[PDB]
């Protein structure tokens, strides 16, 4: 038995049996022993238990001599940004994404907001916490409240030339998470008219836990766009490190296509740079990056792998189709805010709608959408897929599960690192029929 809340990438579990104030305090103590010198930034999301868990983390950190910088209710990217900006030793964001109401969690970073993951400190914290029967000591360091968002907001706005922006009408859907607070702080500096949907932070989640991928939640943004004639819409998850785009027809744009589009937007500002992308869906990104004079860099999926590869490559931008977009000067971190500012600037400057910006790309590299499978035997199921296709001799790559490139179509098939699932992505060279027949064929094999 090990504490189940400790996952590969972060901590998450049901309160109070898998995560509670006692464990939170012990995590703070253990984190203090894992970090280089300096204070620790703490922030939390809108969930009802988040402040108390953060307080417990603070008590454990301060009992271990760490000054705490409490940045308050915020998004995950604000913990990243402030940890790096203030040159802190590390940071913790108290958040659970789209987990049930009785769940919470923590995302931990060290210096420069470098992720702490299972094999880079998180399981060391787990093992310390698991064995810690010490009496809780008393605080020896202090907590300061630092809710000034000025440097954060200036950083976000530095990505666009405000004088080129047009008064676009934008639907924004925080899903009752925290994104609306940042939208409202940016709004005085922008010419846009916002149509605010599910805007107020509310950890009771009266309109559902924030997950723009669920069709009922997707449709709320789509309807607001259509009914208001908005140029485009943006929705976020609760901690707003993920962003989801809807064109002026209400159509949700698959996150794959935002990677190539945002890469081109960044490459116009930082020419010739490297762009990091995941292996799930690739061909459109590679082509668009190259077309814009950048250099694409294939990387395993998962935010910590993306960030590490961006650092080693001095990459200007990285993007995953799972709705995460990473920016070198933003501490190599992901932001749910930078992407829509860039897209709004692109629409403003080009005179093209978001739909037009992506339409030809979606026709040229149609994709299945990510299809998930919980099967009895994942390894045997993957083996059945590969055995079926062996006679076509695809080019195989093992960066992240199995990528198989057949020429006019390819797939990526991999185990998720956040759920016990297999994830399938298929794309083709402009061939919707081949896309469907191969996707259904693989699905049948996986379910066999
Ligand atoms: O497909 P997976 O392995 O479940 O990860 C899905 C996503 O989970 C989180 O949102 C982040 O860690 C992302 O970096 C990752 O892409
Ligand atoms: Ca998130």
């Amino acid at each position: 038995m090990t504490l189940p809340a400790f996952k590969a990438y972060d901590i998450r579990g049901r309160v109070p049996d898998e995560l509670n104030e006692d464990l939170a305090r012990r995590i703070g103590v253990a984190l203090a022993a894992q970090l280089d010198q300096g204070p620790v930034v703490l922030g939390h999301d809108v969930r009802l238990a988040s402040p108390a868990l953060q307080e417990a983390l603070s008590a454990g950190l301060r009992a271990s001599g760490r000054d705490v910088i409490d940045i308050g209710l915020c998004g995950t990217e604000e913990v990243y940004f402030q940890t790096d900006y203030l040159k802190a030793a590390g940071g913790v964001m108290v958040t659970a994404s789209h987990n049930p109401m009785d769940y919470n969690g923590m995302k931990l970073v060290r210096e420069q907001a470098r992720p702490i993951s299972s094999d880079t400190g998180l399981f060391a914290i787990r093992d310390t916490v698991a064995a810690d029967t010490a009496a809780p000591g008393e605080p020896t360091a202090s907590e300061q409240s630092r809710t000034d968002k000025t440097a954060y907001l200036e950083h976000l706005l530095s990505y666009v030339d405000r004088s080129t922006l047009k008064p676009l009408k934008l639907v924004v859907n925080a899903g009752n998470g925290g994104a609306g607070l940042i939208v409202d702080l940016l709004a005085p500096h922008l010419p846009f008219e916002f149509v605010r949907v599910f805007h107020e932070p509310d950890g009771n989640f009266p309109n559902g836990i924030p997950n723009p991928l669920l069709p009922e939640n997707r449709d709320a943004t789509a309807k607001a766009v259509k009914d208001n004639g908005a140029d485009f819409g943006i929705a976020w998850d609760g901690d707003f490190d993920r962003c989801f785009f809807f064109d002026h027809t209400g159509r949700f744009i698959e996150g794959y296509y935002l990677v190539g589009l945002l890469a081109q937007a960044i490459l116009a500002k930082q020419p010739g740079g490297k762009v990091v992308h995941d292996p799930r869906l690739t061909w459109n990104t590679v082509e668009q990056v190259e077309e814009a004079g950048g250099i694409p860099v294939l990387c395993k999926s998962g935010h910590a792998f993306i960030k590490e590869k961006m650092r080693s490559e001095n990459a200007v931008y990285g993007g995953e189709m799972s709705a995460h977009h990473y920016f070198r000067e933003f501490a190599y971190a992901d932001s749910g805010m930078i992407p829509w500012l860039l897209i709004a600037e692109l629409v403003s400057q080009s005179g093209r709608s978001l739909a037009d910006l992506v339409e030809a790309r979606m026709q040229k590299f149609p994709c299945s959408g990510e299809i998930n499978f919980k099967v009895a035997d994942a390894k045997a199921s993957v083996a059945r897929v590969m055995e079926h296709y062996a006679s076509l001799s695809p080019e195989l790559d093992y960066t992240d599960g199995i990528s198989a490139d057949f020429g006019q179509w390819r797939f990526n098939l991999r185990s998720s690192n956040t759920e016990p699932l297999l994830r399938l992505n298929v794309e083709t060279r402009g061939d919707a029929a081949l896309l469907e027949t191969r996707t259904q064929e693989i699905s049948n094999l996986l379910r066999g």
